This record gives C-alpha cells, sequence and structure tokens, in this order.
C-alpha cells in the first residue's frame, strides 16, 4: 500500500527518494507504483511535440506545453532542443565542423566537466560503418571523439549482466548478475527481467557507479528510465538536471534507449525495417548535442557512447532440443536460448547425477550446435563460474543457434529473427565504444577493449576513486588526453634464491633413471656460464616475473632456458626460453626416452620423485621447456631435469606435446621468433585467483606433488615483425592460453583423429589475456623493458581472439 494522496507540484524528477507511504516524483516512481496522483499530468506532458515550429517562436509561456519556445525559456533551462535552431538562426550540432577542445569551455559554477553516458541497447559494432550514412550526429562523435573498432562485452553477452558490469567494472561472476534470468539456491527465488523481484536489493553486488559518485561528494542523475518514459522527455530532463543551481547539479547521467535491440530481435540485425530504429537514436543524440549548445556546455561535457552488446541472426528452426539427447528430460531445469544452463527439477531428489548429464550431451551428433561444460571447465577468459548462481551445467551454443528443453517450450510458452548471449569474443556480439569531451582525445582511434575497464575511466572523467574491481587502471590511459591516474608496478614480495651446485647424485633417492654417462676446458667453463645466466639476456627478455606473494623459490639457469622453482609447489612456476625463426626442431632420441635427472642445485626433499608417477596409474608427465626444441644434444640433457618435470594426464600429454613439438615453432616462423613463458596454475576452487599452498584438492599419488587444474604459456614477439623476437626496439605483440588440465580429451568431438585436426582449435577456445594469468599465479610479468607501464597495461588486457575481420 501506498497513500499516494500527496502532489508533484513543482516536484517534476526530484532527486532524492522519499520513502512510503509518501508519493514520490522521481522517474523510478512508476516501477514502484508509488507515484502522486498528477505525476502524468505534469511531469509527463506531451501536447505540442517536443520541437519548436516557426510559429512558436517569442510564444506566451503556456505550462501545459512538453517543452517551450518563449523567450524565458533558456533562463528556464526547458527549452525544446532545437529552440535556438528555428529561431536564434542557429545551426544544430551536426552542421558545425568539429574544432578540438583543447581545454573545457564551462560555464561559471561548473567545478568539473559533467559525464553523460548514453547507453544503446543491442548496438552491434559495425552499425557504426553500415549505417553511418543515416546517423550523421553518432558519426561526428565518432570520428571527431576517441573510438575503437569496437568493445568486448562480458559473457553471457546479455543486457543486465552488461549494464551493471559497466555500472561496476566487475564480472558478472562478481557483481551477482549472472543472466537475465538467475535462481539463487540461497534465497529459493527467481531474478526475471519482467516482475517486482529483480527491485530487491540483494541481488546486486559490488558497487556501481553512481554509489561510487554520491560517497565521495558527487551527485548522480538516476541510471533507471521508466519504460513509459518517452525518449525525448528523458533528454529533455537531463537537460533540465543540468540547469540546476550549483550545490544541486549532477555531476554523472545517464540515458538507455531499448532500441536498436527491441527491433533486432525482430527482424535480425540487418533486416530492412532496422535503418528506421537507427534513425531515431541518431536524432535523440541530435537533441542532446543541440540541448548542450544552447546551455553553452557542447565544450565541456564529456560523452560516452557505448553498447551493452551485439545482435545475431537467430530463428526458431536453429533449435537444439535436449529432448531430442536425454531420456529422463523433465528431471531436469534449463534456462534456454543462446545459452544454456541446467540444474536439476528438485534437490529431494539425489539420484541426480551431472555426469551421466554430461555424457549424454557430449559428442552426441556430428552435427552438434552447443557443446556442454561443467561450469569449471568454461574457458578461463569467461570468467563465469564462481558464483552460486551459475549452474554446475552449463551449454556454450553456437553462434546462431538456440538451445531449449522440449519442443513445446518453443511454439507454446516464429516471432523472432534476432538475438544474444553468445561467447563474448563472437564478431556479431561486439558493441560499441566513443568518447567525445574536453577530456578525451581528439580524432583518435584505440584498439578495442573489455568493457570491464570503463568503471575505472568514468572515476577518472569525475575524478573519484574507483571501488576495487576488474579493470586494470591505466590499461586505456591512452584514451584520455589528461590522466587523473599513474600507474605503478607492484612491489615483488618474494625474492628469490640463486641456489649453486649443492647435492651429489647419490644424495637422491628419486627411483629416476638416465643414460647421460657419455663424456676439455673450452666447452666446461663455457656451460659454467650459462648455468649462472651468461645466456638470460636471451631466455628472458622482459626480466624475471615478480613473484606477488609471500613464498620460497629458486631461479635456475639454463643454456636454453630460465626457470622459476617452487620448493613448495615442487615444480616451476614460470619457466621462459626464445625460439627464434631461425631454430630447428630435433627428436628425443631413443636412449633418452625415459629420461629424468636429479638437479644437483635443489635438495632431494623439495623434489619430485618417478617412483609416484609410476604408482600413479592415472598420472603422466612432461616438461616445460620442451626437449624437442634443444639447441644441441649436449643442452637436452637439461630439458631431462627433474625440476622442469610437471604431472600431465596421458590425454593432455597430447595437447602439450603437439603445442610444443609443432606450434612453438610454427609461431617463430610467422612471427619471427617468440619468446615463451609456460607453467602451471592452481585454481580447483574456480575463482580466478591463484590457490594458496593449503588449497590443493589433488596430489600424484602417495605424494607433495601438487596437480595443477591448467596450463598457461604467455607467447610475446615483436610488434613489428621485421625485427626478431630477441632484437625488438618497439610495441610488442603477444598471445597467451590458460588450457584445462583434463583426463580426457571429450571437450574436442574430433581428438580421436590427428593432433593436427584438433588441437590448435582447443588452443584458440582457451586464449587468454596475460592478467587472467596474472590473477591466477601471482605473477606480474613484463617489469624491464623499454616501453611506458600504460602501454605494458594495455598489453597485459590483450587479447587474441581469432575472429575474422569485423
Ligand atoms: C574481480 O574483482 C573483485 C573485486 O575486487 C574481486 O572480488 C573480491 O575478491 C576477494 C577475495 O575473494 C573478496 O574478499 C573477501 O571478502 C569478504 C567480505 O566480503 C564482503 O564485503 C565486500 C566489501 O564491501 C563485498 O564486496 C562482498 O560482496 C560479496 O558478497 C555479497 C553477499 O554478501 C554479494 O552480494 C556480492 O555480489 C559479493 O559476492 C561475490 O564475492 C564473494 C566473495 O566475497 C563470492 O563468494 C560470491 O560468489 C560473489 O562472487 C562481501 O559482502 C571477506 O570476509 C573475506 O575474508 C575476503 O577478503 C571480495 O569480497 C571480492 N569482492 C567482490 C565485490 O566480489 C575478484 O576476485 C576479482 N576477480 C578476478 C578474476 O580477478
Ligand atoms: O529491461 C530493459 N531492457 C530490455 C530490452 C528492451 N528492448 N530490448 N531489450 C531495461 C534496461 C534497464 C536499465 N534502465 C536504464 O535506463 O539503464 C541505464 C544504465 C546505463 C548503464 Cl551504463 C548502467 C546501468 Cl546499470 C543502467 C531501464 C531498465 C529496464
Ligand atoms: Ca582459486
Ligand atoms: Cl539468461
Ligand atoms: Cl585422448
Ligand atoms: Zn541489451
Ligand atoms: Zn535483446
Amino acid at each position: 500500500w501506498t497513500a499516494t494522496s500527496g502532489s508533484c507540484k513543482g516536484r517534476c524528477f526530484e532527486l532524492q527518494e522519499v520513502g512510503p507511504p509518501d508519493c514520490r516524483c522521481d522517474n523510478l516512481c512508476k516501477s514502484y507504483s508509488s507515484c502522486c496522483h498528477d505525476f502524468d499530468e505534469l511531469c509527463l506532458k506531451t501536447a505540442r511535440g517536443w520541437e519548436c515550429t516557426k510559429d512558436r517562436c517569442g510564444e506566451v509561456r503556456n505550462e501545459e506545453n512538453a517543452c517551450h519556445c518563449s523567450e524565458d525559456c533558456l533562463s528556464r533551462g526547458d527549452c525544446c532542443t532545437n529552440y535556438q535552431v528555428v529561431c536564434k538562426g542557429e545551426s544544430h550540432w551536426v552542421d558545425d565542423d568539429c574544432e578540438e577542445i583543447k581545454v573545457p569551455e564551462c560555464p561559471a559554477g561548473f567545478v568539473r566537466p559533467p559525464l553523460i553516458i548514453f547507453s544503446v541497447d543491442g548496438f552491434r559494432a559495425s552499425y557504426m560503418k553500415k549505417g553511418s550514412k543515416v546517423m550523421p550526429n553518432i558519426e561526428k562523435l565518432r570520428s571527431c571523439g576517441t573510438h575503437a573498432p569496437y568493445m568486448r562485452p562480458v559473457y553471457p553477452t546479455k543486457t543486465f549482466p552488461n549494464l551493471y558490469t559497466l555500472a561496476t567494472g566487475l564480472y558478472p561472476e562478481s557483481h551477482g548478475i549472472v543472466g537475465n534470468s538467475m535462481y539463487d539456491p540461497v534465497f529459493d527465488a527467481s531474478f526475471h527481467l519482467r516482475g517486482r523481484e529483480k527491485f530487491n536489493h540483494r541481488w546486486w553486488g559490488g558497487q556501481p557507479l553512481w554509489i561510487t559518485a554520491t560517497k565521495q561528494g558527487v551527485r548522480a542523475g538516476t541510471f533507471f528510465w521508466s519504460v513509459s518514459i518517452p525518449h525525448e522527455r528523458r533528454i529533455l530532463t537531463i537537460l533540465q538536471w543540468l540547469s540546476l543551481p550549483d550545490n544541486e547539479r549532477p555531476s554523472v547521467y545517464a540515458f538507455y534507449s531499448e532500441q536498436p535491440d527491441f527491433s533486432g530481435h525482430k527482424y535480425g540485425p540487418f533486416g530492412p525495417e532496422m535503418t528506421n530504429p537507427l534513425r531515431e537514436i541518431d536524432k535523440t543524440v541530435g537533441q542532446l548535442m543541440d540541448g548542450l549548445k544552447q546551455l553553452r556546455l557542447h565544450r565541456c561535457v564529456n560523452v560516452i557512447f557505448v553498447g551493452d552488446h551485439g545482435m545475431e541472426d537467430v530463428t526458431c528452426d536453429r533449435t537444439e532440443f535436449l529432448s531430442n539427447y536425454l531420456t529422463n528430460v523433465d528431471d531436469i531445469t534449463l534456462v534456454p536460448g543462446t545459452l544454456g544452463r541446467i540444474r536439476a527439477k528438485s534437490i529431494n531428489n539425489s539420484k541426480y547425477d551431472p555426469k551421466t548429464i554430461i555424457a549424454a550431451l557430449t559428442c552426441k551428433k556430428p552435427d552438434q550446435h552447443f557443446k556442454p561444460y561443467m561450469k569449471q571447465h568454461l574457458p578461463k577468459r569467461l570468467h563465469y563460474a564462481n558464483n552460486r548462481r551459475i549452474e554446475d551445467i552449463h551449454l556454450l551454443v553456437d553462434r546462431r543457434w538456440h538451445v531449449a528443453r522440449k519442443p513445446l517450450d518453443v511454439y507454446k510458452k516464429c516471432f523472432f529473427q534476432g538475438d544474444h548471449g553468445f561467447d563474448n569474443k563472437v564478431n556479431s556480439m561486439q558493441t560499441v565504444f566513443v568518447g567525445y569531451g574536453p577530456t578525451f582525445k581528439y580524432r583518435t582511434k584505440v584498439p578495442p577493449f573489455e568493457n570491464i575497464e570503463l568503471y575505472n575511466v568514468m572515476c577518472d572523467l569525475l575524478g573519484l576513486k574507483p571501488a576495487p574491481n576488474n579493470g586494470t587502471h591505466g590499461s586505456l590511459n591512452h584514451l584520455l588526453r589528461t590522466n587523473t591516474f599513474r600507474p605503478t608496478m607492484p612491489d615483488e614480495v618474494s625474492r628469490p634464491n640463486y641456489p649453486g651446485i649443492m647435492y651429489l647424485q647419490s644424495e637422491f633417492d628419486l627411483g629416476c633413471t638416465c643414460d647421460d654417462k657419455v663424456e676439455n676446458k673450452l666447452e666446461e667453463l663455457n656451460k659454467r656460464l650459462h648455468t649462472k645466466g651468461s645466456t638470460k639476456e636471451r631466455h628472458l627478455l622482459y626480466g624475471r616475473p615478480a613473484v606477488l606473494y609471500r613464498t620460497s623459490y629458486d631461479i635456475l639457469y639454463h643454456t636454453d632456458f630460465e626457470s622459476g622453482y617452487s620448493e613448495i609447489f615442487l615444480m616451476p612456476l614460470w619457466t621462459s626460453y626464445t625460439i627464434s625463426k631461425q631454430a630447428e626442431v630435433s627428436s628425443i632420441p631413443e636412449h633418452l626416452t625415459n629420461c629424468v635427472r636429479p638437479d644437483v642445485r635443489v635438495s632431494p626433499g623439495f623434489s619430485q620423485n618417478c617412483l609416484a608417477y609410476k604408482n600413479d596409474k592415472q598420472m603422466s608427465y612432461g616438461f616445460l621447456f620442451p626437449p624437442y626444441l634443444s639447441s644441441s644434444p649436449e643442452a637436452k640433457y637439461d630439458a631431462f631435469l627433474v625440476t622442469n618435470m610437471v604431472p600431465m594426464y596421458p590425454a593432455f600429454k597430447r595437447v602439450w606435446a603437439y603445442f610444443q613439438r609443432v606450434l612453438v615453432k610454427k609461431y617463430a616462423s610467422e612471427r619471427n621468433g617468440v619468446n615463451v613463458i609456460s607453467g602451471p596454475i592452481f585454481d580447483y576452487n574456480y575463482d580466478g585467483l591463484r590457490d594458496t599452498e593449503d588449497e590443493i584438492k589433488q596430489y600424484v599419488e602417495g605424494s607433495s606433488i601438487p596437480v595443477p587444474t591448467h596450463y598457461y604459456s604467455i607467447i610475446t614477439s615483436c610488434l613489428d615483425f621485421t625485427q626478431p623476437a630477441d632484437k625488438c626496439d618497439g610495441p610488442l605483440s603477444v598471445s597467451s592460453f590458460i588450457l584445462p588440465h583434463r583426463p580426457d580429451n571429450d571437450e574436442s568431438c574430433n581428438s580421436s583423429e590427428d593432433e593436427s585436426k584438433w588441437v590448435e582449435e582447443l588452443m584458440k577456445m582457451h586464449t587468454a589475456r596475460v592478467r587472467d594469468i596474472e590473477h591466477l599465479t601471482g605473477l606480474d610479468f613484463y617489469r624491464k623493458t623499454s616501453r611506458s607501464y600504460s602501454e605494458i597495461l594495455t598489453l597485459k588486457t590483450y587479447l587474441h581472439t581469432y575472429e575474422s575481420e569485423i
């Protein structure tokens, strides 16, 4: 109940929220059914439309009009946006040539340049080029301001998860809005696009920009607009708020368009009916920019034009049904669509086995247009596991397809031609970014980035200190004319040991054999130097990674590679090596097939042993630096040191071996040498963060040798490929992966064929940013380069997607 007897007289779109049983006059009141009796009458005028005509010029102020063309409208702060154009012979904003905004041109009383977020739903990245002829206002913003060719959304590529990520800089797994539709098992409740449940505070974690702003003394316009407030009223309300007295006026604003998403669903991303929604958006943009020109704020305000996700061709006939795979289909709940989330229909039923579900959904049809995963095996780049609202069973659906439970769910629950929600690296899902204003750069294109990075920038644009988030602060400094923020490298927490030769062969009882006794002052002082680091500036090109946590570890030097060896985890945390274009692949000779040699620099007690692998019938081992790439038959003995050894499922060895024997060499040819850093990752609790020693869930049987959940590699070269990797003068190029360490190759339906048919494809799927690896290892890479730290931060956030041209 709400005693909605009070009035909105002069209170139209008030900024503070008055609580029950009183009536509200803020743009949220319609959603809570708590508006004052007269809200519509007074606060939602429509009469005479939204534009000034030649006959309205210098009229008599009639307060019933939606907007005004009277002489005092400028002062009242409520002219129609084209007022000055029709009446005072002024031109539209779009018609003026853009002049660089070298400094903020702000009216007296304005303490800082305001920020307006213009968000557009379902604005596919390629609309900027393909609709450019019908979007002149947006095209002016783009070309005069700062733009990316596209901006990467978060997964799932849906509205709620993406808007709240924009507002908070957090992955959905962290902010809690993991879908437009969710079931929380603790609440025993469901969150939907419709309904009032979504209005409970308990769903929304993190700290959104408008709370960040309020808590630091900066006032915000609302970020929630009612469906029945037309877009023209939204612009005018923003312009009214900009006319408020200094101490009442917000510094940050939001506008939201349901278009072009709404039509995209009906007509597909490029349906002929899509031209008009794009015209409308532009018109709205024009109105804002004209309005700001009137209030003399158009060279003062920073405007961000941004979308939440793109749009793909999807139709009903492209539906895979679970009923065609499962017999017991009625014992599951499925969150359907462009992604799939499965859980049991009841918990009172413990006969429910996710293992049988995954098995029944795996490579069962040659054409399968989805792939099942346990959430912990989803590509780490999606960061879509660490929340109780994410069901253990996930289906990644092919672009252009849907998953549903039964046929009845699709005809009784074709009316659509577009959808979104797919894997966030899919081209059709990419959306837009443009920044325009004093604080942004002039006529500047920047490389694509992820939307998790904007919260930091919007905090900078507003002199705010960002709440802790998943952006990398400084990675988008190259967008801005002037920077609030100077990023600095984290300090190293653990310094390495540099052990010498300290142990004799006979002190080791590892159960490891090797045929290596086939034995000159020249070539004996020479290999001492190798063990001292005479070739370190060859294999360690960007300085040692910094260990950002307290631990105990050794640096080990060799002819062909350098490693940071953990005495705790009994394996390297990282292994670094360079393969030049010239370098050659050789094989593991017949007498050295099972060679494992004790490392005389590390004690028996801090070594692995061959015995454990012999007892463990599920677990084999591999090497971080690959024998195949030794520079000499003499150097190859180094690769077999117990300290280069890591536990590997025979199934995983297949992936690893092909990477090491074929792909590294291929990459070195194409990129003119590559530097490779590889290592283990332990993330048993799938929070995307490194696990501590006392969080290890899997050991090699009867040992203290922990079993990695993943194996990473970072592959760096010169961006200018005419220069060798080891003599690069300028910017770097990088690609990385985090491969799940799994006992089977069930993920790859073609894995029974030659590795050259499926391995590279699996690696591509599990592509990664260096930054993701940093979170997972507690390491910090690229500490010693000739490049600026801001540029290195951009490099660290880069993701190689392997998608074709946008
Ligand atoms: C991306 O960036 C974020 C933010 O920096 C990182 O997440 C942070 O990581 C650490 C380590 O896991 C967590 O620290 C723990 O914090 C709790 C106390 O936490 C409470 O207070 C904080 C601060 O005000 C608040 O943010 C927390 O909110 C969580 O819980 C709410 C329910 O009570 C929920 O509504 C909200 O969405 C959020 O849940 C998420 O995080 C929790 C972990 O706390 C997780 O279980 C859940 O599934 C959600 O993902 C909370 O009230 C201490 O008691 C512990 O000792 C410990 O220090 C931070 O809480 C966490 N912050 C946030 C906002 O999630 C991510 O690790 C990073 N990801 C990557 C990949 O780098
Ligand atoms: O259900 C919806 N759309 C569904 C649809 C319609 N047509 N197609 N799909 C709407 C999206 C919501 C947010 N809001 C608002 O105005 O958003 C501004 C904002 C900006 C940022 Cl950057 C961050 C945040 Cl959190 C909010 C009105 C809401 C209801
Ligand atoms: Ca972890
Ligand atoms: Cl969803
Ligand atoms: Cl296999
Ligand atoms: Zn959307
Ligand atoms: Zn949509």
